């Protein structure tokens, strides 16, 4: 499981919630419960960031819709479009719900979709 | 090329130069002239960094060795050794000559060298 194995590495380094996702349901979770996320629809949220392809950050976010239609408590997170051949096949997604996501993260995400790409 | 893979997702998304050596060589070389640096022998500093385990973060360098004996003018770089079962293995590096090296690169090769890992 290759985006698993990302995932991991990248809660191991950053110490923050890893999700994964393809262009329906997240694929990969580190840091988080796997029931809370796993094969769960992703929001129009991540459909939309995905859709623009650019990566986002939301430094205090407050509230996110991670999971379609959920609303959850969030400080931060941020998002990596995974694009191969310009289309847009899933995203890489950091969050905290107590800790500020920055440029550490932000980078993280876009490399991470890059290579996953 | 799974290293190169990487450190070509590394350059793309941080735009500064990077190296990625196994236990004696650079293996692959992204954002710097391969003429430079890969097959190269990698410096004493390299080989402590990698067995010392740790990452480290050089912000204000002057002047470093990545190839033995080699001194090149060099403003910042950090450098992640890879460590599976408890062995250094190679090391990510990711160097500029004149922007700094920050959080953002620092944690960047920890995350490669955990995912190579």
């Amino acid at each position: 499981d290759f985006a698993k194995e990302y995932a991991d590495a990248l809660y191991d380094s950053l110490g923050h919630s890893v999700l994964i996702c393809d262009r329906d349901v997240y694929i990969a979770v580190s840091g988080s419960s796997k029931k809370d996320y796993l094969n769960k629809s992703i929001s129009e949220m991540l459909e939309r960031t995905m859709d623009q392809r650019s990566s986002v950050l939301e430094s205090d976010a407050k509230s996110v819709q991670l999971v379609n239609g959920i609303d959850e408590d969030m400080n931060s997170y941020t998002v990596g479009p995974i694009v191969a051949n310009g289309d847009p096949i899933g995203a890489v997604v950091i969050f905290s719900k107590d800790q500020t996501m920055g440029e550490v993260e932000h980078k993280a995400v876009e490399t991470a979709a890059g290579f996953l790409a």
